[PDB]
């Protein structure tokens, strides 16, 4: 199921307006309180007008609206079930403006919701852009509008959340399609659950920021239920999805052809393992005792070229196990892995013990000591996040998480780890004074500017329960060694939520739930707009534009020349991310050293070490002096 974020508004006083209504299926049937009556557009004898169909409400008075519920027709007929939709709010009934929510609802008869941030409005409009089976009609049994108890306007300078993207599924795994810029999400065998899966099928969905279209598709070709997997963008730009509900499979998503392809079977059955692209475009994986068995799952490496999985038995999982109360089932999951120099992989936690994984020979592991600082040794941080905000200086920021996967309190620990040469004990220090808010199951992304956006989670980890939520996000400014709160959101984002950086510099935050029947499913995502895109007056700043690229495919050590429309102060390369279960081994940022060629022409070299400039797709962003970034340019980096 799902739930609204506010309380239902009384329908005494409403005045409803519909585009069409068939006698018997009147406009008001949707607001009578009886699940048996339903509004229906013209049909048969009145003809068959196609969508968009519109349902407008006049509340008479101004409310702190925060949501809507759309219960479809419950008579077993599917006719009129809304697919594509849009929700608008008006204070006057004439000036609607931009939708507070839009997206697609799944083709079923469960109550559909639109949860969005609180906005005072007297009028509400729901536009049915599409019927779910491609029919001309729209039908609604009952319709409700929710309200917040109070209204507090976002503070200036702290970002803004909104709009809400409505999805057919709970996006528990996601990825950016590099060549298309679309956000790819998957659930499992069902749109809202994974439990007792027959395996072999995965429900996927995509959102296109350019066209605003949300679409879904069942993937059966790789005969893999992609829930709870390893995710890596390999050397060739393919997304490698391993195990999970089908513990030994490998599925490959090719962005170019926008197709799914079957890969070789892993050597070892795994679930909840982390996987990391290596300096040579290969994929390394270790642990994953959630699926395929609970035992010691040592390393394995995938070669895109030969299309084989090879076991690395001396790349031992043992030194990286946390001290989880549930033992091995949890202890080897979601390792904080980073591909580094010379086929090496660094493991930064969650265990207190950090390690060096080597991929030469039948593998190896070497200790890197302990995450610690002046305040002591850092405890296990299962579900803490790890972000490489400066791959050049080998900087990794670590935060939050808990000793045990669940039923454990989260912490505010935060650390800066600096990597050197593989085999060496990196330097770790505490980050400022820690997070403002203790959290676990939170997500994060490194922004164009090297700052890390931190959002969601709860203070005590209890999967599928939206208890002790943190709605106030935080941004860590590396240069200042300071954390800063941002405007809070209204949707709880705890277990199974995700975050990805969008090519326009905005953050896509969504998901949480995937517990079937529970009311904690969240079939959506919100957009967070960082203050870097707003000018002094709360308006959107003007963006520098990248008018030309010498090329869009470059070798490590290679050079790129660009022309801009305006003078730019800084530049950065951000590798395209993949996310699920708090793990994102794909994102990393490389700060660029720009050569001014005069005339708004600049050149830069892409780092020569492929362990720094890991092969795959990257977004190129340029910032003016004001700090406003351009929309990314996509650059393919080859080793
Ligand atoms: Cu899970
Ligand atoms: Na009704």
């Amino acid at each position: 199921a799902s739930a609204p974020i506010g309380s239902a508004i009384s329908r005494n006083n409403w005045a409803v307006t519909c585009d069409s209504a068939q006698s018997g299926n009147e406009c008001n049937k949707a607001i009578d309180g009886n699940k048996d009556t339903f509004w229906h557009t013209f049909y048969g004898a009145n003809g068959d007008p196609k969508p968009p169909h519109t349902y407008t409400i006049d509340m008479k008075t101004t409310q702190n609206v925060n949501g809507l519920s759309m219960l479809p027709r419950q008579d077993g007929n599917q006719n009129g079930w809304i697919g594509r939709h849009e929700v608008y709010l008006s204070s006057d009934g004439t000036n609607w403006g931009s939708p507070v929510a839009s997206g697609s609802w799944f083709a079923d008869s469960t109550t559909k919701y639109s949860n969005f941030e609180t906005r005072p409005a007297r009028y509400v409009r729901l536009v049915a852009i599409t019927e779910a089976n491609g029919q001309p009609w729209t039908s609604i049994a009952e319709i409700n509008v929710f309200q917040a108890s109070s209204y507090t306007a976002p503070q200036p300078g702290l970002g803004r959340w909104g709009p809400t993207i409505d999805l057919p599924i709970v996006p528990a795994a996601a990825a950016i399609e590099p060549t298309s810029g679309r956000v790819l999400m998957w659930s499992s065998y069902r749109n809202d659950a994974f439990g007792g899966s027959p395996g072999g099928i995965t429900l996927t969905s995509s959102w296109d920021p350019s066209t605003g279209i949300v679409s879904d598709r069942t993937v059966t070709v790789t005969k893999h239920d992609m829930f709870c997997p390893g995710i890596s963008m390999d050397g060739n730009g393919q997304i490698v999805v391993t195990g999970g509900n089908d513990a030994k499979k490998t599925s490959l998503y090719d962005s170019s052809s926008d197709s799914w392809i079957p890969g070789p079977d892993m050597q070892v059955a795994r679930g909840y393992q982390s996987s990391a692209t290596m300096s040579d475009g290969r994929v390394f994986t270790i642990g994953g005792s959630h699926s395929g068995g609970v035992f010691e799952k040592n390393g394995e490496v995938y070669s895109p070229s030969s299309k084989t999985w090879t076991s690395l038995p001396n790349a031992k999982v043992n030194p990286m196990l946390t001290a989880d109360k549930q033992g091995l089932y949890r202890s080897d999951n979601h390792a904080w892995l980073f591909g580094w120099k010379k086929g090496s992989v660094f493991q930064a936690g969650p265990s207190t013990a950090m390690n060096w994984y080597y991929t030469s020979g039948s593998g190896d592991v070497k200790s890197a000591g302990k995450r610690q600082s002046n305040r002591g040794v850092a405890p296990d941080a299962m579900c803490g996040n790890a972000v490489m905000y400066d791959a050049v200086k080998g900087k990794i920021l670590t935060f939050g998480g808990s000793p045990d996967y669940q039923d454990s309190d989260a912490t505010t620990n935060a650390h800066i780890i600096t990597l050197g040469e593989p085999g060496t004990s990196p330097n770790t220090v505490f980050a400022s004074n820690g997070l403002y808010f203790a959290r676990t199951f939170h997500t994060s992304v490194v922004l164009p500017d090297g700052s890390t956006f931190i959002t969601g989670g709860q203070r005590r980890g209890i999967p599928f329960e939206d208890s002790t939520p943190v709605f106030t996000p935080e941004i860590y400014v590396p240069e200042q060694d300071t954390f800063y709160k941002q405007n809070p959101n209204s949707i709880v984002r705890v277990y199974h939520s995700i975050s990805l950086l969008l090519p326009d510099g905005r953050v896509f935050n969504g998901g949480g739930g995937l517990c079937g029947d529970c009311t904690t499913n969240h079939f959506d995502a919100q957009i967070f707009t960082p203050n870097y895109l707003y000018n002094s007056n709360g308006n959107l700043a003007t963006r520098p534009k990248i008018t030309r690229t010498s090329t869009q495919s470059v070798k490590v050590g290679g050079r790129i020349t660009i022309s801009t429309d305006s003078s730019i102060s800084k530049a950065s390369l951000i590798r395209y991310g993949t996310a699920t279960h708090t793990v994102n081994t794909d994102q990393r940022r490389i700060p660029l050293t720009l050569t001014n060629n005069g005339g708004n022409s600049y050149s830069f070299q892409v780092p020569s070490d492929s362990g720094v400039a890991l092969p795959g797709y990257w977004m190129l962003f340029v910032m003016n002096s004001a700090g406003v970034p351009s929309v990314a340019s996509t650059i393919r980096v080859t080793q």
